C-alpha cells in the first residue's frame, strides 16, 4: 500500500519502471483502480526539480480543457518524492502498435482525432512537445489519450528534420512526429525503419532529393494527409488548425 494525501492504496501491480520512478495499478477505499506514479527526488538536481514542477502545473491546468489528456485526481509533493494519482490506462501505444498486425480503419481515425485533439490543446498553452513518440499516449475505455508534455526528463524514427538542424521550435515539430505515427498506423512501420545505420538515418530526415514512399492505398484523403504532414520544410507542413478540417477526419 502507498499513502497519497492520508489516503491508502492498495498496490495491484507495477505497471512503469523508470529510473528514479514507478507507475502502478492500484485499488482505492472503495476497491475503484487508478495509476499511480511515484517519483523519487532525492538525487534530484535544481532543473530536473523545475522541469518536474513545470510538467504538473502544465498537467494539473489542462484538467478542465480536453479529456484527450490524461486524467489527474490528486498529487503531492515534497523534498523526497512526488505521488500523481491518475485515471488508469489498459495499455500504452508503443505496446499496441507492436503486436496488433492489421489494423481496422474506423479506429486508426478515431485516435488520430485524439491525437489531433490533444497536441492541438497544448499547441494552445504555447506547448511544443518537442519529442512526440507513441509512448507518449494510452489508450483509456478505447480513447487514446497523452500523458506528458516533453518539459519534464531509445527510437529516433519520429524525429522532425528541423530537430537535426538544431546542431526556434515550431508546433509543425509536432505534426510531424503525428505523422510518423500515422505512417506507422498505416504502412506497419515508420518512414526510415528500413535505414538502420543511424548516422545514414538522420541524413535520410534531412534530403529533399531523397523521397519518402506513400504507397496508393484505399483512403485517399490519408495518403494526402501523410504527405503533407511529412513535408521536410516545417512552413510548408500542414498546421494542426488545418488536419482538423482536412476531410480525412470530416468526411464520414
Ligand atoms: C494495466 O495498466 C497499464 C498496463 C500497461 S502494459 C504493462 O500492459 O503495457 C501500460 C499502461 C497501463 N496503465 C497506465 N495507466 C496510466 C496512467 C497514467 C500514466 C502516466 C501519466 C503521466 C506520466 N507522466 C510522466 O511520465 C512525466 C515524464 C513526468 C511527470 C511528472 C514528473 F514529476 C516527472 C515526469 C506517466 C505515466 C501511465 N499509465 N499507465
Ligand atoms: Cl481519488
Amino acid at each position: 500500500c502507498i499513502s497519497v494525501k492520508g489516503r491508502i492504496y492498495s498496490i495491484l501491480k507495477q505497471i512503469g519502471s523508470g529510473g528514479s520512478s514507478k507507475v502502478f495499478q492500484v485499488l482505492n477505499e472503495k476497491k475503484q483502480i487508478y495509476a499511480i506514479k511515484y517519483v523519487n527526488l532525492e538525487e534530484a538536481d535544481n532543473q530536473t526539480l523545475d522541469s518536474y514542477r513545470n510538467e504538473i502545473a502544465y498537467l494539473n491546468k489542462l484538467q478542465q480543457h480536453s479529456d484527450k489528456i490524461i486524467r489527474l485526481y490528486d498529487y503531492e509533493i515534497t523534498d523526497q518524492y512526488i505521488y500523481m494519482v491518475m485515471e488508469c490506462g489498459n495499455i500504452d501505444l508503443n505496446s499496441w502498435l507492436k503486436k496488433k498486425k492489421s489494423i481496422d480503419p474506423w479506429e486508426r481515425k478515431s485516435y488520430w482525432k485524439n491525437m489531433l485533439e490533444a497536441v492541438h490543446t497544448i499547441h494552445q498553452h504555447g506547448i511544443v512537445h518537442s519529442d512526440l513518440k507513441p509512448a507518449n499516449f494510452l489508450i483509456v475505455d478505447g480513447m487514446l489519450k497523452l500523458i506528458d508534455f516533453g518539459i519534464a526528463n531509445g527510437t529516433v524514427n519520429y524525429m522532425p528534420p528541423e530537430a537535426i538542424k538544431d546542431m526556434k521550435i515550431s508546433p509543425k515539430s509536432d505534426v510531424w512526429s503525428l505523422g510518423c505515427i500515422l505512417y506507422y498506423m498505416t504502412y506497419g512501420k515508420t518512414p526510415f525503419q528500413q535505414i538502420i545505420n543511424q548516422i545514414s538515418k538522420l541524413h535520410a530526415i534531412i534530403d529533399p532529393n531523397h523521397e519518402i514512399e506513400f504507397p496508393d492505398i484505399p483512403e485517399k484523403d490519408l495518403q494526402d494527409v501523410l504527405k503533407c504532414c511529412l513535408k521536410r520544410d516545417p512552413k510548408q507542413r500542414i498546421s494542426i488548425p488545418e488536419l482538423l478540417a482536412h476531410p480525412y477526419v470530416q468526411i464520414q
